[PDB]
C-alpha cells in the first residue's frame, strides 16, 4: 500500500493528509499553473481546483465463512512448504489425542474483522476529538439547471456529535468472556492473547468484541454482529470494568471510549504481539477501499455516488492464546510489503486515509477507463482486451487501479475477501438518479429520472496527476500540443475525437467554451476540468465538428482564432501543480521511516497468487494478474 | 566628491538633482521592476517605492581655533617641502623686521567659515526663489499602530516664507570693516582680497561676514557668530550699502539679498581670486555631510533621526589681501580632485546637494553596516575587524561611507574639521523616542518610549542600487537566488538569518508576509522594502524558523508553497531601476565638463595624510585610510 502511494519512491518520498471531514465531507483544494506555448512565447494562468469527497456510504456486508491463516506463528510449527506441523504442536502439548478430540482440530486462525472494527473505531474516534465527528450529509447539486438532491438513513442534526461505545447497553446481548491462563485449552472457542495489554486497552479490545450498531451514515460505521458468541482472552488481570458497563453498575459517564492514542497504541500492542501483520494489512486494505467516494461536480456522476459496496470480512477466529509457546519464535513466512506497510502505518496512521483518498479517485476513473479501453474508442474489433481480471469479485479494485494507473495495484493478500459492487461488472449497466424538477438542456432526464449508463467520471485527477490513463498525451498526461484539425470544410474543424476533447479542455480552461456537433462542453467552475464527453465513448463516431470556440464572461488568457486556417497556431499546454491542502470545516512521509522490524521475524519477498499475494499489472496487451515477484 | 557621486564613471557620466523640499522635507521617487524566474519562466513586478528626506536638524557648532592653509599662493612663497618662505616675501615687501613685527607673524589664512556661509545663503535662496523656503517640519508616523510625533523649535505657519538676511538690524553688533588699497599693512587683522567683485556681491560677501541668526528649523540654517571681530578689504570702490542698512538710512526694502545667481558668481570670483580650492572642497564636504537625514518608514527608525550632528567648522582667518602681490602667479600644490570637483560644482550646483543626499543614505546605512560586521553575524570570535577609522571624528563619516559602499570615500581634506555624533561611537549606544499612547505589537515600548539600541536603517538604498553593502548576493547587491531550507522540520524550513531576510523580502515584493519563529516582517508599503530585523544582527541565533507564509490582501505575482519541499522551486529575484525623480511641493551629467582649469595653477594628485588628503578603503580585512596616491 506504501509503494502505491509513493508511485515506487517517487524521490523516495510522497505526502499524507489527516482525516478530517464536516458533515460526512471534505473539500480537497488545489493550485496549478497552466501554461500556453505559442508564437515562442509563453501565457500562463494560476487557477485553484477544488475536489469535494464524501464519507457516506451504505456498503453490504457479509460476515460469510472464511479460510484459516497461522503466519505469525513460530517458525518451528509452521513451514513454507511443509505447512503446519501437528506432531510438534503435540509433542510440545504436555494423551496428544486427548487434547486433540478436545480443541486441537479447529485451526481457525483469523482476526481481520477484529482488526478492521479497532482500526474503524480508531478512525471514528480521531474524528471525535477532532470536533468533526456527526451524522453525514450528501452534497446537493445546484446549478441553476436540474438539481440533485440525495436522503439519508440519519439525520444529521439529530445526529449524534459524540463517538459513544458501538453497542448499545440494555437492548442487546454480549459475547460471554472470562480471563484463561491454563496451558490446556478445556473448550474449543476462539482463544485470543492480550496479555501485554494495559487494562484500558484490554479492555477496549474486549468491548470492540461486541456487536456494532451503526449511528452515523459514514461509510466506515457499517453494522458487524459480534465477532465471537463465547470467547476467553490470555491476560494476567480479569477486567471486568466492560462487564460492569454491561450491568448497571457502570454509568456511561465512567465508561466513555478512550482517546485515539490508546486504540492506536491497543492495536499495535495487539498486532505486535500476536504478529498479526499479513492480517492487519488486510485489514487496511479493506477499509481503505471502502471508506469514501469523491463527489462529482457533474450531473450524470451522481449515479456512481448511489451504488453501493459488497464486502467480504471473514468470521472472525483465533487459535493465538490457546498456547503460551505458539508465539514463542520468530514469526513463519511474514511478507516484506505486510512489514513494510505495517510500519509506515504505525509511524503515520494517515496512510491509511491517503491511500483511501488516492483509491477512490483511481477506482472510479478506471472504470471509466475499462470501458473505454475494452472497445479502444470503437476501433477494437475483438475482445482481445483481456479485462476479465474485472471478473473475480477479489482483483475487481485492483484492475481499476491497474486500468487507471500504470503501477501494480496491491492485492489484498488473503482469500474470499474483496470489494465489489456486482451490478457494475458490465459496462452497459443502467442507472437511475432521482432528479428534482427543473427545466432540461440535452441531460437526456426521462421521468424527471437522469438515465445513466456505464460509470461516470466524477472526479479529477490532481491528487494523482502522473496517471497516465491513456497512452497519447492528454490533461491526464498533463503536457500536450494541440495541433491543427485534420480538414477544414464549412461545419468547421474535423477534429478526431480525443484530440477535440483536448482542444476542449485547453480552450475551456483559457476561458473559451466551445461549440461541438455530433452542444457545447458542459464542465465545472470550481474544477475546471471538463469530463469527456459521451461522443468520446460511443464509438459509433469518429470525428467530430467544431463550430464555433465563444469567448466566455470569465475571460483568461488570451488565444487567436483556433479554429481557422491563417489563424490557427499550434499551441501547447503544461501545468504544474503550486499548492494542494486537504481542507475541511498535512504530513511529509519519505522512506526514512519505512525500516521494518526484523529482529526475529522470518520474512518472505515471494509470494503465491493462490493467497492473493501479488500485484495486477496493466499491459498493452490488457490487465494482468502478477505474484509478488 | 565627483568621482564618489559617478562611482568612479560609471559610463562616465551620472544624474543629479537640484534642492527642492516643501516643509522642509521631500519625497525621492523610484519606478523598479522586480524578477522571479522560476520553472524557466519570468515573471515580474513594477512597482513605485518611494523615500522621504528632511532637511529639519539641529547639528552642534564649534567654530574652535584651527590650523592655517597657504594653498593658493603664488609658486615662489610657498613649496612643496619647503613651505613657506618668509626671506622672498621679506624681500618683496619694500626694515623688514620693522613690518615683521606689525602683522608678518601670523600668517593664519582660513576661509572655510566664509565659503561655507556663502555656500548655505546660496541654497537657502534657491529655495527662497523656488517658492519652498519655509520653516522646517519633521513628519509624522501614522500606521495605525503606535504613532510618532516629534516637536521643532519654530513653528512651521508662523515661520518666514522669505530669506532675509542671517543677522537683525537693531539688535546685534556688526564686524568693523572699512575698505584698504595700501600696499603696507597697518593693523595685523584678516585682510580678504575682493579686487573684482561687483558692488552686489561684495556688498554680500561683507554682510556674510557678520553673524547668523538662525529663523528656520533646516540644518543648513545653523547659527554662527561673525567671522571676524574686525576686518578690511582690498576694493577699488568704497561700499557701503550694508554700513547704510547697518543703520536706518537704508530701508528693508532696498537691501534685499541678492538672487541666486549672484551669490554664486559671487563664489566663483571669490574662489577663483583668492585661489581657494582646497578650502572650498572643504566647504562643500561639510555642508553636504549636514545637509540632511532620510525620514524613516519604520518605528524604531526615528532614533538615528532623534540624533544630532557635531561639526568643527575653523575659526575665520584671511592673509591674502595683505599683499597684492601673492596672488600674482600661479596657485602652489592645488589638488587635482579639488580642482575637479570645484569645476563640477560650478558647472552644475546641485552636485553638492546630490552628494549630500547620496551621503546620508550612505552613512544611515554604513553605520549599522559596522555595527553588524563587527561582529560578522556573530560568528566572529576576536575583535580583528580593525574598524579603528571610526574612533576618530574626523573619518566618522568616510568610514560609514566606505563601510555601506565599496568606493573610497572621500576624506574631508583638512585637519581637524569633522562632522560628527559623540553619542553614537559605540554601537551599543540605547536611544530613546517620544511615543504616542497607541496599544502595542512588539515594538518592545518601556514608559510609552521606543527603546532603541544602536542606530537603525531609515533608508531604501535605491539611490545607490549596486551598494554591494554585503560580501553575498542579496537586495543590496539587486539579483539573488532563493535556495531551499537547509532542513525540514515540523517547526518548518531552518533557514540561515541572511537567506531567511532575502526569502522574506522577496516575498514582501510578491505579496506574500512570512511568519517567523526565534513574529512576521513587519515592513512599509510605500517603499516595499524590508528593513533586516533584530534576529539578524543579535547573532545570539544562527538558524531561524519560518512557519507559514501567508497571501496578503495586495495580491500580485503567484509563487507555490515555498516553504515546503516537492512545492518549493529555486526562484531567482532580480530588480532594475525604470524612473527616479526627486519630486516635492533632474540634470545629467557627464565627464565631458570635467575639465578642470590648468592655466597658471600648479596642481599635485599626491597628498598627505597628516592633512587628510587620501580615501578611506573598505577591504575585507577592515576599513582602513589610504591616500590619494
Amino acid at each position: 500500500m506504501l509503494r502505491f502511494v509513493t508511485k515506487n519512491s517517487q524521490d523516495k518520498s510522497s505526502d499524507l493528509f489527516s482525516i478530517c471531514s464536516d458533515r460526512g465531507t471534505f473539500v480537497a483544494h488545489n493550485r496549478v499553473r497552466t501554461d500556453f506555448k505559442f508564437d515562442n512565447l509563453v501565457f500562463n494562468r494560476v487557477y485553484g481546483v477544488s475536489q469535494k469527497f464524501t464519507l457516506v456510504g451504505n456498503p453490504t456486508v457479509c460476515f460469510n465463512e472464511g479460510s484459516s491463516y497461522l503466519e505469525g506463528i513460530a517458525k518451528k510449527y509452521l513451514t513454507l512448504d511443509g505447512g503446519l506441523a501437528i506432531d510438534n504442536v503435540l509433542n510440545e502439548l504436555r494423551v496428544a489425542s486427548h487434547a486433540y478430540n478436545i480443541t486441537s482440530w479447529r485451526w481457525y486462525d483469523n482476526h481481520v474483522a477484529l482488526l478492521m472494527n479497532m482500526l474503524r473505531a480508531y478512525h471514528l474516534q480521531v474524528l471525535t476529538e477532532q470536533g468533526q465527528y456527526s451524522a453525514g450529509d450528501i452534497p446537493m447539486y445546484h446549478d441553476g439547471h436540474v438539481k440533485i438532491k440525495l436522503p439519508v438513513t440519519i439525520d444529521d442534526t439529530a445526529g449524534p456529535t459524540q463517538f459513544a461505545w458501538p453497542s448499545d447497553r440494555s437492548t442487546d446481548s454480549y459475547p460471554d468472556w472470562a480471563q484463561f491462563s491454563e496451558s490446556f485449552p478445556s473448550i474449543d472457542v476462539p482463544y485470543l492473547d492480550v496479555r501485554p495489554l494495559t487494562v484500558t486497552e484490554v479492555n477496549f479490545v474486549l468491548m470492540m468484541m461486541s456487536k456494532w450498531h451503526r449511528r452515523t451514515n459514514l461509510a466506515i460505521d457499517y453494522e458487524a454482529p459480534q465477532l465471537a458468541d463465547k470467547f476467553a482472552y490470555r491476560h494476567a488481570l480479569t477486567v471486568q470494568d466492560a462487564d460492569e458497563w454491561i450491568e448497571g453498575d457502570r454509568t456511561d459517564d465512567q465508561f466513555r471510549p478512550p482517546s485515539s492514542k490508546v486504540m492506536l497504541s491497543a492495536l499495535r500492542k495487539y498486532v505486535n504481539h500476536n504478529r498479526l501483520y499479513n492480517q492487519f494489512y488486510t485489514a487496511a486494505q479493506l477499509l481503505a477501499q471502502i471508506m469514501m467516494k469523491p463527489v462529482p461536480n457533474c450531473a450524470e456522476g451522481y449515479a456512481w455516488l448511489m451504488h453501493d459496496a459488497l464486502v467480504n470480512i471473514p468470521k472472525f477466529g483465533s487459535i493465538r492464546g490457546r498456547y503460551p509457546f505458539l508465539l514463542s519464535g520468530d514469526a513463519a513466512l511474514i511478507q516484506a510489503t505486510a512489514l513494510e506497510d505495517w510500519s509506515a502505518i504505525m509511524a503515520k496512521p494517515e496512510l491509511v486515509f491517503t491511500y483511501a483518498m488516492q483509491v477512490s479517485v483511481a477506482l472510479n476513473t478506471g472504470l471509466y477507463l475499462r470501458r473505454v479501453k475494452k472497445t479502444g474508442f470503437g476501433t477494437t474489433i475483438d475482445d482481445s482486451y483481456e479485462d476479465g481480471a474485472f471478473l473475480q469479485p477479489e482483483t475487481f479494485v485492483q484492475a481499476a487501479l491497474a486500468c487507471c494507473t500504470g503501477q501494480d495495484a496491491p492485492l489484498n493478500g488473503m482469500s474470499d475477501v474483496y470489494v465489489t459492487y456486482p451490478d457494475l461488472l458490465e459496462f452497459d449497466a443502467v442507472t437511475q438518479v432521482p432528479i428534482t424538477v427543473i427545466e432540461p438542456a440535452g441531460y437526456n432526464i426521462v421521468d424527471d429520472h437522469l438515465v445513466v449508463v456505464g460509470v461516470p467520471v466524477a472526479c479529477s485527477p490532481y491528487m494523482i496527476f502522473p496517471v497516465a490513463a491513456f497512452d497519447t498525451a492528454n490533461p491526464y498526461c498533463g503536457n500536450f500540443v494541440i495541433k491543427a484539425a485534420n480538414k477544414y470544410l464549412r461545419k468547421g474543424a474535423v477534429y478526431d475525437k480525443l484530440e477535440a476533447w483536448k482542444l476542449a479542455w485547453a480552450l475551456r480552461v483559457a476561458g473559451y467554451d466551445t461549440h461541438f456537433k455530433v452542444t457545447k462542453f458542459y464542465a465545472d467552475n470550481g474544477d475546471t476540468w471538463t469530463h469527456i464527453p459521451e461522443f468520446v465513448t460511443d464509438g459509433d463516431v469518429m470525428e467530430v465538428f467544431v463550430t464555433a470556440i465563444e469567448r466566455r464572461a470569465r475571460h483568461f488568457v488570451e488565444l487567436p482564432r483556433l479554429n481557422s486556417p491563417a489563424f490557427f497556431r499550434s499551441v501547447e499546454v503544461s501545468t504544474t501543480i503550486y499548492d494542494t491542502h486537504v481542507q475541511a470545516g498535512a504530513s511529509r512521509i519519505n522512506l526514512d521511516y519505512v525500516k521494518p522490524v526484523s529482529t526475529g521475524i522470518q520474512v518472505i519477498n515471494a509470494g503465491e497468487l493462490k493467497n492473493y499475494w501479488g500485484s495486477v499489472r496493466r499491459t498493452q496487451q490488457g490487465l494482468g494478474v502478477v505474484g509478488l515477484t
